[PDB]
């Protein structure tokens, strides 16, 4: 058998408005002895405020093991360290995985609100490009609305790591040129750490 | 034992110059037992002398091994079928993987350029940016140049999936303002099969 | 009989879609002596498969008959030498004909876009030229597009040979005036060896 | 034997100076019996004034003669009918072959001089351009002079049909920066039938 831990999500530990979870899920049990077993070391403290094995749903019968446990927005943020500890009678030694948020110096993006192309005026749909450069943790999330709410069509690239070692991507949104040239309002929302309040928005129109 | 079949680079299958390979990555294989058969099946008939295997080992304990197929560019960009067949003794079977080109509509790539922001203005180095949309069959390259010889700063995003059933990508050019603001003409040359030529250019300048 | 050894046209050379052939053509041939047979010797190695040959009559009460073999991209870029070996009536000595790439370090074409005049202003229609100036290998594909989308009435002239051992032609583009007036623009496509990836671009507007 | 017909080159026929000339070549002549009879008729008239050269032997023993006859600058361009009776006593019957001027409307040819462009400005060696189209017959002759004195380094495109069923070609003079920027005159001296005086000048300055 094998683990992988997966973190958080990235909104969920800027926000208070929800709960951040890491979940360790366990693959390629075979049903001979089940026996999952999950020690979370959190930092170095053994107890677990632990949850459910919901197992799932089936895929080949599942045989997949889950436990997820509910981190501090505060830990996640300070940089320490969340283990997990699978031990089975079918593992001649146990698998040890460690997460931890990317240690190094937050560094702030930069957003950029880039309007659309000479060569796309002309169509129907015209497409609004965000671009959000320069933070270290690669942990962000953009989304866009126009006059307070929100807008579909649109879709955010990974972020990619530049020369300086920082992170960068692009958002773009689909809207109808009606719209756009009628001078309706569009922002870009972007929620890193190194943002004031964990949120920055950027307004676009013309 | 796992294999993993991946296609030819696009550059490599779009451009005279260079040889298109598909590559069989056997993984993990065994230190018991590290001897690989490698049996390359285009379209039923066996292929011998198309390919290489190049000697490798690894630093997860246990080794890898590899071996690519030259294809012709045209047997590529046809409908062909690639088959590879791995034997080692630590399977019972051995393991056949096929991979092909993206069967499909090829769709014309659409080639923005959008200038550097205001606010990267009165900045050492600004970015330039390139977004490529409506390609579909997702195995494009792209790079930059300036004054006929190429440009090193750049890095592009891995194509995404749009709602369209499209693929976009972005590209950012980072380069000194000076050569901005001394009127400097950038280019973004964007390969893919959907093209006339299988090659296009756009212009920014200004 | 006449024998006559026709050689790729440019623009298969540097495209890969396409299948550059030599082709093979005896003249004046007899009824008495209907069937001729063409042996392909390729760098002296010979290929018998890599011929298509079919049959048909000309006016001249004489028959014209054709056999072509498919080259690869490759060898004909580089330089490798091409035979056909025709024998028919009498002659045992078949043919003293051999193709090849022109040999000289190539040198790289130098576009120039130069607009309209001012007597072509006052005109129904303007014309684009595209000056393509400085190749050495003379084999070059030159094209004119607009909007990504190939344009039709446009016409080249053939290299002409210049003072400097370097090629040299010229790209008519007919255009409607409305269309040049309205501020659309206009691109030269050149497909070339020496070119940074065999294919260079230059636009005009305004 | 086989009977060619060569038309007067095109710069003489426009020309009063030089003397225009319709050859009348027979190849294929045997060493056995050469004895040609030049017998040629202008419209119906058959005329003396025709000049049979001496019999010129080639490499594959076969005799090549020659006939030149003067004719009128008025009558090639009024599109008279030069026909040549060729009798050997090898043939059984005199073979002929007929020419006439270009049977089409004549079209007067278009002339823009166009200066050389932005990016070739910098560079020690400029070219300067003359397009010369919308001409009917194929015969035209194309010169460059400035201050008076004729000029070197000049060259012309072969003729090129268009669309429109007309011709154009280009002409490129390659002078130093030096010529250009202290603002020389420059022309370019087209001879056409469909011009009055069968001679224009066009010029380019900075
Ligand atoms: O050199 C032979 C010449 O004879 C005369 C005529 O104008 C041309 O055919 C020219 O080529």
């Amino acid at each position: 058998p094998s683990v992988f831990l997966f973190p958080p999500k990235p909104k969920d530990t800027l926000m208070i408005s929800r709960t951040p979870e890491v979940t360790c899920v366990v693959v390629d049990v075979s049903h001979e002895d089940p026996e999952v077993k999950f020690n979370w070391y959190v930092d170095g403290v053994e107890v677990h405020n632990a949850k459910t094995k919901p197992r799932e749903e089936q895929y080949n019968s599942t045989y997949r093991v889950v436990s997820v446990l509910t981190v501090l927005h505060q830990d996640w943020l300070n940089g320490k360290e969340y283990k997990c500890k699978v031990s089975n009678k079918a593992l001649p030694a146990p698998i040890e995985k460690t997460i931890s948020k990317a240690k190094g110096q937050p560094r702030e993006p930069q957003v950029y609100t880039l309007p659309p192309s000479w060569d796309e005026r002309t169509k129907e749909e015209v497409s609004l490009t965000c671009l959000v450069k320069g933070f270290y943790p690669s942990d962000i999330a953009v989304e866009w609305e126009s006059n307070g709410q929100p807008e579909n069509n649109y879709k955010t690239t990974p972020p990619v790591l530049d020369s300086d070692g920082s992170f960068f991507l692009y958002s773009k949104l689909t809207v109808e040129a009606s719209r756009w040239w009628q001078g309706n309002v569009f922002s870009c929302s972007v929620m890193h750490e190194a943002l004031h309040n964990h949120y920055t928005q950027k307004s676009l129109s013309r």
